[PDB]
């Protein structure tokens, strides 16, 4: 009705499940 | 109705459920 | 009516269920 | 109604449900 | 009705299921 | 002398000088 | 002498210096 | 002498100095 | 002398001097 | 002297002085 607009978001936005290491070291020295 | 807007989130937004590591170190030294 | 707006947010919005860790040493030294 | 605005949050805002651990440190020295 | 547009999201946007690694050094020096 | 080991820690171990914080939220509703 | 071991650290081991931060939101709702 | 070992760390060992975010969510809704 | 092994490590090992961010979302909604 | 080996690091060994981001999620919805 008069340039109506609508943003359906049936899932998740921007969600982690599984795993995030920004910095990851080893060593058997 | 003369220009409306509507934005529908289902589900989570910026959720975590998973393992967020910022920084991981291991050693057998 | 007139420019009406409305946002809905059916889940949670930032929500942590897992683990968040800045930081991780571990050793056998 | 002459421009009105209505924003939902169904659910949490910035809530904890697991572990948040700023700094860990372990050693068997 | 008179310039109507709507978008439907039926699943994630920008979720991770995975691993995310950014950095990853191993080494039996 | 006959399996002799030290182990020198010359700085801090899991210390914190700067800000940890486990969870922060903000606004202007 | 003898298998004899030794293990210097000059500087912190797992220590903050700077921000860690588990969770932040922020929003003008 | 009769295999000896030394292991010499002259930096920080798993120590933050920048920041470390492990979630961040921003809105203007 | 008689298999003498030395490591040496003149700067840090895994430490963070600048930003590391687990998930980051923002919007205009 | 009788198989003496020497390793010898002059930097940084898996260390950060950037940005590392796992996720992303930006709109203007």
């Amino acid at each position: 009705v008069h340039h109506q607009k609508l943003v359906f978001f049936a899932g998740d936005v921007g969600s982690n499940k599984g795993a995030i290491i920004g910095l990851m070291v080893g060593g058997v020295v």
